[PDB]
């Protein structure tokens, strides 16, 4: 269990970027129509393979294990490309999405371990293309704050997730 997973399903707390930490792996798939490795958890929670680094681990560490241990993608079946900036919520958490590159076949023997009850790819084209939901909220001390919403093939991709999604096709 992680308390990263319990923020993440709050649909009051609210995501933006520019004291605990943790990492998530954002794997584009190496080809003309670019996918990203997202799961389903066990309406299920869209989330990136992901979760609060361990003492002594570094964000790219987290990102690679939890991607492991959640799908089994093998840390050496990625090439990596560099992070997006930090994306937090006030309470006390920071999430470092971790970029990397995979062949697109990687995808096809990955397999879910029980956290996880499926794997979604959704093609930046499409997450592109969709109805994206653009909300604001205010924060204490008055900042706005942009809230996003991806939905793709009857799904709901919100919170964390969607706010790292845009950092991403921006």
């Amino acid at each position: 269990h992680d308390p990263l997973d319990d923020i993440q399903a709050d649909p009051w707390a609210l995501w933006l970027s520019g004291y605990r930490r943790a990492a998530v792996l954002v794997a584009l798939t190496r080809e003309a129509d670019p996918r990203v490795l997202l799961t389903v958890r066990s309406k299920g929670q869209i989330a990136f393979p992901g979760g609060s680094l361990d003492a002594g681990e570094t964000p790219t560490q987290a990102a690679l294990r939890e991607a492991q241990e959640e799908v089994a993608l093998d840390p050496a079946a990625v090439t990596l490309l560099g992070e997006l900036d930090d994306v937090f919520t006030p309470v006390g958490f920071h999430v470092t999405p971790v970029l990397g590159r995979i062949a697109p076949e990687a995808l096809d023997t990955l397999r879910v371990t029980p956290e996880v009850a499926q794997i979604i790819t959704p093609t930046l084209a499409e997450l592109r293309a969709v109805p994206l939901v653009r909300e604001r909220r205010t924060l204490p001390d008055g900042t706005e704050v942009p809230l996003y919403r991806y939905p793709w093939r009857g799904l709901d991709i919100w919170g964390m997730t969607a706010r790292v999604l845009h950092d991403l096709l921006e």
